[PDB]
């Protein structure tokens, strides 16, 4: 538009919710709902109190995952664009972007816990969905890994930002885009986590 004094601000991206994996029962849990969410993305002050490793996260338009590694919340730009995140004091801004990897990043939320990067070198790899699921991916490439088991688009639509992790918990991608034909996805696309570590 040409009027700068009625043009929008796009609001800030909101936790809304956790996948915990503390225990021995990997489950989501929702700590906003839709509407606090929306007051939320407006004010970018999020006064909750923010637990784990991985966090469902929104957007007016959308929802997806985010994954603290190193100190850092990542998650995808398709997802997040440019946009802050909301925090107790207010939005704040991207760390890091790169559009080409399909990659953002702010500082991790205080009271996050943050996966560590995995150096064991291991191809045996596991998903974890923004429903919980716990999906064995087999690694193929530097950033492509096979389901065991194929499954419906659907069940991984909104968990790009998603850890894949190794067998002992380390994170080693964020899950970017699925390859997928007849709508089944046999394979997952991820951002390495040697890619964050170059950006850092
Ligand atoms: C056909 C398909 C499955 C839809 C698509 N496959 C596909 O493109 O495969 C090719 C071949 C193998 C790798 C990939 O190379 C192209 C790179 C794609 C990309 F990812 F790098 C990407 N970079 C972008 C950068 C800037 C702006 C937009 C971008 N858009 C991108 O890709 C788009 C988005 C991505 C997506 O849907 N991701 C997921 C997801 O859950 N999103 S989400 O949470 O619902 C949501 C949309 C709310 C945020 C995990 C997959 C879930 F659904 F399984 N896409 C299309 C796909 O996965
Ligand atoms: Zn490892």
């Amino acid at each position: 538009g040409s009027h700068m004094a009625s043009m929008k601000k796009k609001g800030s991206v909101v936790i809304v919710g956790r996948i915990n994996l503390s225990g021995d029962t990997a489950y989501a849990q929702q700590t906003r709902g839709e509407e606090g969410c929306q007051e939320t993305s407006q004010t970018g002050r999020d006064k909750n109190q923010v637990e784990g490793e991985v966090q469902i996260v929104s957007t007016a338009t959308q929802t997806f995952l985010a994954t603290s590694i190193n100190g850092v919340l990542w998650t995808v730009y398709h997802g997040a664009g440019t946009r802050t995140i909301a925090s107790p004091k207010g939005p704040v801004t991207q760390m890091y972007t790169n559009v080409d990897k399909d990659l953002v990043g702010w500082q991790a939320p205080q009271g996050s816990r943050s996966l560590t990067p995995c150096t064991c070198g291991s191809s045996d790899l596991y998903l974890v969905t923004r429903h919980a699921d716990v999906i064995p991916v087999r690694r193929r490439g530097d950033s492509r890994g096979s389901l065991l088991s194929p499954r419906p688009i659907s069940y991984l639509k909104g968990s790009s930002g998603g850890p894949l992790l190794c067998p002992a918990g380390h994170a080693v991608g964020i899950f970017r885009a699925a390859v997928s034909t007849r709508g089944v996805a046999k394979a997952v696309d991820f951002i390495p986590v040697e890619s964050l570590e170059t950006t850092m």
